[PDB]
């Protein structure tokens, strides 16, 4: 049950013209190339390579009109000759600070349909995450995994290195209602707002006699978010004094993972509203991100409410 | 400059009989098999498989007399017919809690020469880490890496998946004198001793106007220790109220990484003495572990001194 | 320029509904699995495995109604629930006698559209090769190659083991007008007809002072035919006293390679008519096969004419 | 039961100083690199690359004094600083005419000990094949295989692409006493001597009512010789009018395969004496080669005797 076969079958079921199917295949081919490069990087700038692979694969798919990448200042408008209806926002390599120590790193993407009647522009990439058509990530960890949703839940696929294809390993994954792990960079504690300080105190010093949550923070958002999906708990990169609007990027970091987490029955908030409901105003806009098991995110939101 | 060629060349230089060379090759062959299994695990109990691979490879090398594994209650005495002079302590798969979320995991080992004149027994595995002949780890991360020392510094090798061999990527690596990352499970904060609480407070709320250290904690000791080696900083798993003697295991977790870190110019302490100077009293003995950049470990030791 | 991307792009250009595209992808996925098994066969009945992979991949593609395999006595009718419009004739593993000595082996296939209005049956697989929609082969040699035509010439793709995908290496390949290699099992010389004896004598003892042709015969038809395509010359498995109708099978050996060779500007004959014009009367029908560079096949046909 | 472990174990049993063991490992590492290059050649002069890999690997092993390669006019004398006792004759890539059509190709080698007391020179590479210390070949076919003998029979190993190591698949292989396949380029029939013409006639037109032998000729000597080993029969590249001393090269083609075939219980002759007994007079000397199942080679020798 390979990913390409799965994607083509889902396309058949959806009665699609093949356009999204070609796009997804092109994205996944880029991911396979990136995986191979990551697995031999030290022997063989990974941002630049990954970015080129994704842009070229996507543009040549005849399915795109606008791309937004972390690595490009401006939106990339597809040549008229190759122009299709989809807009792709992506982070070609997430976790760059973890490349050299061989920690898990990733690729993140969200796909939208152009709905405007205008000439294609950056504005077509400023849709709310609620309008996502498909989104997901690749995790280049101890094994290579893709999480993908096209709106009917989250499916996990793993690269079979012998076969050279991604194979379905879990269909329609659901996050636990409550976890026992909290994940954030506590090195920013001095800069936290009151709500974040209070929540973290609740995790480490519970007042109901429960065991403190365990702490984990890989420092690669895709790795920490994937763990949150499969083990439950909470991941936070809130606003702080040094990053008053948060650090993570709305279009190509936060919206894709918020989509996956919500699809799996979790929550993803800025602290004031769901990430997927934020209307983007600029392509490299930052937002706070708190996501994971719904009961844990709900508890964080109570801390925000109590301190507002 | 492949690992097997490198190991055989080092053997030639050492005027060895070939015994340690055969042992190291056998260990590294087990590591390659484990890597392959890890990279396809979700599709294809990893503790049990890895343990069997290592025991079989080591015993059949004709270089061992005693093995200690995390996965075996008692020391494993090699059959007389296959008996050599070396004692190997190993953790066949480190980071088991991180297997399912695809975070970096590893294999850890230390090799000793039997120095007693007695029949081989568990006592031959109770040498201080100072007596290590060779030690190191494999990290199954975004790429596969081996760190190895035979007493002349730390060398890093990376698996070339196309060639099917480990290749030298860095010779004689040295840790930074001081880093900017601290790494420990802060979920145990409620249970910390005063020295640990004070040190962590110093990292998050410096009193000299310096920037707080960043926090990272993968939760797989090999991954966190490897990051500490290549980026600098400090890794801690101190004793706490729930684990009054620490959690990590002296023979096959702490001594091997202490050896690597000291070889790279770092420090590794229990809080009261160097890990490598602890005389083991039992094969599955636990010890506290604080290691990394020497100035950072020295600062931790000042906190211990101040609170004793 | 990967095969999956290439096939999807050709589908887009053809304005296809995606049905043939899904079929081709499914076939090529089976080929990748077979390649992997072949490359580790001695360590790890290859007919049975390959056959199962192909049948399962094809049926689950929702693109087929009838399959004919060398390994199945009767045509395989696709379940109504999974039924599409295409008929696939295939040899899941060609060159079985060469498996154990590690010579090049292969997979061969031809795809037809069902044109009858009747319930699907073996009769839908009895079209002349002229009615082929797509055909080709995989060659599991020193590298893994696919030759594929959908009617616009022959394209060659090679498996990149690092990427895990087939990549285009040659577009629209054309056979040489005349070659210098002849390829047949001369162990059947005692049983040859007069025309074959005369032709072979002309190749070994030319009467115009030209150099004799070189002889090559791997004994795996896909390997010998592929060499004929890329180097030129002639390949023969004519009728003989022991095999009066030839040995090779019309539906899933001869028609697919005849299609590739004709598409590349060569000829493929039974000795009396083009292979592609033979009307099949039974699914496992045998025919004589003589193919390759047009001037060489034309010379063979002159020998047939002269001896009729 | 991996090749490196096997070679080191055989070294231990032989009480070797490790010198031959290091040499063999270096040769086998070159073979693994060549295999990888061959498997991706079309995408990625193969003679030149393979030659460089072998020379560099061998020289840096500290085990050699003299190398002879097909690709170098003169013997290559190892720098005094890296000088060991062994002489290696090799064909870094055998079957160059078959590279582009993806037929099986190979690497061939024979190892000798320097026995002279003189400064090392080409003369040290002019030993008779009887003096071989170790010899064998790699076959880059549908899978990758090494045949190796160090004087205690022929062992076959196959590359496990997942593990990245050669694994033992057959120990102490013996050729059949008589086969049913004959293998030679019959395109040279016009130039054959009387004995070769008579023998080939006996294979195609037996005079005792037996079935004619089947014909096979890949045209890559390593592939044809390997088939001869595992299936039995006979392989010939005799002298002919265009090549009065034969075509194949004594030092690095004929002696290595003659050694393997004799070790497996077969015969290898020039037509007048065993190949292994020929005293080489020049490093690129050619000899006729007829080898395989002993009863078949004996029959060929009767034809030589009858026509002398
Ligand atoms: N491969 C696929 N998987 C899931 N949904 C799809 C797929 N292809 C198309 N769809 C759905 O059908 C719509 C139209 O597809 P298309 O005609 O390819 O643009 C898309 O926007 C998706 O919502
Ligand atoms: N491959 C090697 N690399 C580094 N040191 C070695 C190697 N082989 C042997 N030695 C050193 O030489 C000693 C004796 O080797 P052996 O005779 O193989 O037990 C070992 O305990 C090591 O200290
Ligand atoms: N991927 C493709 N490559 C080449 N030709 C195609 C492809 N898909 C469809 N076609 C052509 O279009 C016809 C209809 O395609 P379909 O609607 O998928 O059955 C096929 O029978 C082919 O002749
Ligand atoms: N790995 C090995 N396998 C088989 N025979 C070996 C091996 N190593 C050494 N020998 C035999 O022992 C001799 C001396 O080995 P060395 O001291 O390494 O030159 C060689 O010439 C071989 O005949
Ligand atoms: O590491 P990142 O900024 O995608
Ligand atoms: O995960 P660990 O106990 O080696
Ligand atoms: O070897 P074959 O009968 O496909
Ligand atoms: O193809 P060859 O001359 O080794
Ligand atoms: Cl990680
Ligand atoms: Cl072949
Ligand atoms: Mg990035
Ligand atoms: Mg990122
Ligand atoms: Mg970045
Ligand atoms: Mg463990
Ligand atoms: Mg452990
Ligand atoms: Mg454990
Ligand atoms: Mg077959
Ligand atoms: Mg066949
Ligand atoms: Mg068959
Ligand atoms: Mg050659
Ligand atoms: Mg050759
Ligand atoms: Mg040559
Ligand atoms: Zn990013
Ligand atoms: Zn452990
Ligand atoms: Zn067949
Ligand atoms: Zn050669």
């Amino acid at each position: 049950l390979t990913l390409t076969r799965y994607v083509m079958e889902k396309g058949r079921q959806a009665k699609g013209t093949g356009e999204l199917t070609r796009l997804l295949n092109s994205m996944l081919t880029a991911i396979k190339a990136i995986s191979s490069a990551v697995r031999k990087a030290g022997l063989a700038k990974l941002d630049v390579l990954s970015n080129s692979l994704v842009i070229n694969m996507l543009q040549s798919s005849y399915s795109t009109c606008v791309l937004v990448s972390e690595e490009n200042k401006d939106a990339i408008i597809t040549a008229k000759e190759k122009r299709g209806k989809y807009v792709v926002c992506f982070d070609p390599l997430d976790g760059s600070s973890n490349i050299d120590c061989l920690a898990s790193i990733g690729t993140i993407f969200a796909i939208y349909r152009k709905t405007s009647e205008d000439e294609p522009s950056e504005k077509d990439a400023l849709q709310c995450g609620r309008n996502i058509v498909a989104a997901g990530y690749a995790l280049y960890g101890s094994a290579t995994l893709v999480a993908l949703s096209t709106g009917q839940g989250v499916d996990l696929f793993m690269l079979d290195p012998a076969l050279g294809e991604f194979v379905l390993v879990e269909k329609d994954v659901k996050i636990k209602k409550k976890g026992k792990i909290y994940s954030l960079n506590e090195g920013y504690a001095k800069y936290f707002d009151a709500a974040t300080t209070e929540y973290v105190q609740k995790k480490k010093f519970p007042e109901d006699g429960s065991a403190p949550y365990g702490a984990r923070y890989v420092g690669s958002m895709v790795a920490d978010v994937h763990r949150t999906l499969v083990y439950g708990g909470i991941f936070l990169y809130p606003a702080n004094q040094k990053s008053p609007k948060g650090k993570l990027r709305l279009l190509y970091e936060c919206n894709p993972v918020a989509y996956i987490i919500e699809q799996a029955g979790g929550l993803a908030t800025t602290g004031t509203q769901p990430v997927l409901d934020v209307k983007p105003e600029a392509i490299h806009q930052r937002v706070p991100l708190i996501l994971g098991s719904p009961e844990d995110v709900q508890e964080y939101l109570t801390c925000v409410q109590k301190n507002q």
